[PDB]
DNA sequence: CCCCAAGCCCG
DNA sequence: CGGGCTTTGGGG
């Protein structure tokens, strides 16, 4: 174990919070273990560290993200992606399997909606010539987390959003009766419409999706039309 | 500060 | 199902 992950284990169990765990990991249908401290403490005592030891080096930087992944209580996975933030301008399309491994592994929608949007989206920006080098398998696979990456990697995307791309992922995952996908549908429609509501409104209108992918598509919208 | 964004519950 | 209410988190 890396000194600089020792040192945040110490320091994090140092400050934990059975009273607060409880409802924290119910919240998240007790898929994880939980020390029970919130994000402003948290990336606070993750400052300490960083001030203390330094940030590790860039060799270690997946080493250091697997080992805190690995460790039981869900304050860890989050402060690995906090600590990932460090680097990001350093994330490039060499990082993708990594950051499908972090999908899959731990998977709920706390981490996906971090590593999703902001590190992925921000690859394929910049190499939209490999979106096809992986959509397409994240359609196909049985994990609905990788789906839901496929959904919502061009969620921020505003006028660089591939509009083309966008209705055919939709299209291929509309029949979906998981929550999370139905869902991921409906909040990226959502937020393209703060850039392109007539675009969305008339796809919504005019091609099949589930019942909440269609509400939650609308709600800030429907106003405007009819 | 603001306004944006799962779980629960009842109709 | 629709959607109002809750809490904390994301980002300006
Ligand atoms: C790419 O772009 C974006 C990514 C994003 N990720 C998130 C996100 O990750 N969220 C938002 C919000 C979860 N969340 C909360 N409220 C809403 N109204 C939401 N609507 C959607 N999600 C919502 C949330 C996370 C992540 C987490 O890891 C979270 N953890 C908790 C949590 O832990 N909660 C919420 C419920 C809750 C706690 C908590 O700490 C508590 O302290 C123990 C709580 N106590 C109680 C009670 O005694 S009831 C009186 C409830 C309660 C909320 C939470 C927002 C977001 C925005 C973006 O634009």
């Amino acid at each position: 174990m890396h000194p600089f992950v020792k040192a945040l284990q110490e320091h994090f169990t140092a400050h934990q919070n059975p009273e607060k765990a409880e409802p924290m990991a119910r919240y998240m249908k007790n898929h994880f273990l939980f020390l029970g401290i919130q994000t402003p403490e948290r990336r606070q005592l993750l400052k300490d560290i960083i001030q203390i030891h330094t940030l590790p080096d860039q060799k270690d930087f997946q080493i250091i993200i697997r080992e805190l992944w690995d460790l039981p209580e869900r304050e860890f996975q989050a402060a690995a992606l906090d600590i990932m933030q460090k680097y990001k301008k350093h994330i490039n399309e060499t990082h993708i399997p990594f950051l499908e491994e972090l999908i899959v592994t731990k998977s709920w929608w706390d981490s996906v909606d971090s590593i999703v949007p902001t590190f992925l989206g921000d690859i394929f920006l910049k190499h939209p010539e490999l979106i096809s080098a992986y959509i397409p398998k994240w359609i196909a696979s049985d994990n609905i987390w990788l789906q839901r990456a496929a959904i919502l990697f061009q969620l921020k995307y505003k006028q660089k959003m591939d509009e083309e791309l966008l209705f055919w992922i939709i299209g291929q995952l509309h029949s979906s009766k998981e929550f999370f996908i139905q869902k991921a549908i409906g909040w990226v429609l959502r937020e393209y419409a703060k850039t392109n509501p007539d675009v969305v409104w008339e796809y919504v209108q005019n091609n099949e999706l589930a019942p909440l992918s269609k509400r939650e598509a609308i709600k800030h919208i429907k106003q405007n039309y009819g």
